[PDB]
């Protein structure tokens, strides 16, 4: 039968961050329903989940399997620069978007004429140029559309009480040009007691592959914005729509659920950075990260 | 102290209604003081979720009567694409009149705008996302993305799709809105022939708007389930800044001591084929035996 580490206890929906994730996995295995999907693989699925990860002197990079930190960091810097060229990320040894920008994938979507790598008007473009007319991944979009990311930063500084501190990549007008509509549809920031928190609405979560990387990604973004606004990191709240385990991840996750978590690492920012675009890979240091080995989770395409 | 009905038990995230009451309890117990736009002040928590079954019941709160006439009229008004508060007010539903008032509009710099013109809010975004807003009574036929109809068509053709979203949050249009949407987006989901809906609500006035909003999205899900031949499943309510305005604390403490009753049922009285064809007379709420309304003032 399904056997799990004794520390999970009740999986039913802060402290002990990693257990929040492992309990969601357990809950989907135990209570999820079979749901067919776009890729033809099949999933077990639950609709509507929420987990809270404290960011207060800890950073939620999972320890029950090693997570691809280099990729998390490169990807987020790539978003920040407004990039939608998967080849530019791949040149940093981070190949996570290559499959979606491939000649054969793009062709399957009917995007014959665009260049390989061109993901269309996805996060980088929507976060920094929302509403601008997308042309291609090489076009200069300087001063075009809404720079949501800077606006969030400016609002946190001037009116931290504001309940409208949102960055949204879901753009119905642009959806048909995207190689993958965004899994992270929107995030909201919140300030109380000198702490910055972030909530992600993730419409679709591949619990074995993307979700651990995604948690680390928004935790990092929150650390970055906290740094620039002179706040301390608070909580990362992870909300999921279709939370799913692909059938070929069931056995790998069952290995993972039996591993003892270790304490989370810390993230250090190594200098005073004044603006979000000035961050560089050399500015960050993960300390004390002691994960169990990688478990291969294949990507369904 | 805070005293509450015995059936709430643990407020940590039987009845669907108890999940609302437990949220309210939780904010009073654990919430932090936070100042706000209206000047009123709140007790606040960031990030909550609750799940309301829609299976042979309808989540209209029984611990305090909820303005059902207004829920229904408002949703019909959204579906028509309207952003004109006067057209809702004419139905006896005044819930948007303050936001559309001469004085409030002027407070935002919209002195040249007609009273009642809420800007490019829900009706416009749901039916015309991406179109260029002019004014509330302009002709937007065929302009922008009809997200509502796209949702319905996707549920019919590809119920497993993980992209079935309607989003009112439009960064380009926000400066023209009299109030940026409290309901930023919603997502639909299908499994085992049941339709569920999740709402992302960025800001929830727990005393006033949130009970009304719960009923709004439940009703939407009932409508869409009907048109698509599915059964209603769950309504999942997700909150950003979940707050209690200071002048609602004592009214909500009254509420929390009332005994919940079973939820009512919602009946759809005829076969309706298109979303646009629903009318007030197509619905009946049966078995609604609430405790009396508690006045919760609207801030700003
Ligand atoms: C079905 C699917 N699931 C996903 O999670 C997904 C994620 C992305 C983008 N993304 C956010 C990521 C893609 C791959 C990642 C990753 O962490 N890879 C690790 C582990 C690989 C493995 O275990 O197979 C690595 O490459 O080392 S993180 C794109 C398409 C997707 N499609
Ligand atoms: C601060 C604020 N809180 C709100 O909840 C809010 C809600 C709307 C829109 N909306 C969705 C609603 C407004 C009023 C409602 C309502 O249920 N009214 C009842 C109860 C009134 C009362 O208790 O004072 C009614 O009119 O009978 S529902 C607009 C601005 C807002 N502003
Ligand atoms: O950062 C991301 C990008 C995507 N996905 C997953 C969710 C789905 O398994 C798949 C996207 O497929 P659709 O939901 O669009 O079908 O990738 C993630 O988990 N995180
Ligand atoms: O349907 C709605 C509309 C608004 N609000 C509340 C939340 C806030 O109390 C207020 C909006 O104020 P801001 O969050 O925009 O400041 O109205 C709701 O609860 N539901």
């Amino acid at each position: 039968m399904l056997v799990v580490g004794s520390e999970l206890q009740s999986d039913a929906q802060p402290r002990h961050g990693e257990l929040q994730y492992l309990r969601q996995v357990e809950h989907i295995l135990r209570c999820g329903f079979k749901k067919e999907d776009r890729t033809g693989t099949g999933t077990l699925s639950v609709f509507g989940m929420q987990a809270r990860y404290s960011l207060r002197d800890e950073f939620p990079l999972l320890t029950t399997k090693r997570v691809f930190w280099k990729g998390v960091l490169e990807e987020l810097l790539w978003f920040i620069k407004g990039s939608t060229n998967a080849k530019e990320l791949s040149s940093k040894g981070v190949r996570i978007w290559d499959a979606n920008g491939s000649r054969d994938f793009l062709d399957s979507l009917g995007f014959s004429a665009r260049q390989e790598g061109d993901l269309g008007p996805v996060y980088g473009f929507q976060w920094r140029h929302f509403g601008a007319e997308y042309k291609d991944m090489d076009s200069d979009y300087s001063g075009q559309g809404v720079d949501q990311l800077q606006k969030v930063i400016d609002t946190i500084k001037t009116n931290p009480d504001d309940r409208r501190i949102i960055m949204c990549a879901w753009n119905p007008k642009d959806l048909p040009l995207m190689a993958l509509p965004p899994c992270h549809a929107l995030c909201q920031f919140y300030v109380v007691n000198g702490e910055l928190s972030c909530q992600l609405y993730q419409r679709s979560g591949d619990m074995g592959l993307g979700v651990p990387f995604n948690i680390a990604s928004y935790a990092l973004l929150t650390y970055m914005i906290a740094h620039i606004t002179g706040l301390q990191p608070g909580d990362f709240v992870h909300t999921l729509g279709d939370a799913h385990i692909y059938l070929n991840h069931i056995e790998p996750l069952k290995i993972q659920l039996q591993r003892e978590p270790r304490p989370f690492p810390k993230l250090k920012i190594l200098r005073k950075v004044e603006t979000i675009d000035d961050f560089k890979v050399e500015d960050f240091q993960i300390e004390g990260y002691n994960p169990h080995p990688t478990i291969k989770m294949e990507m369904a395409v």
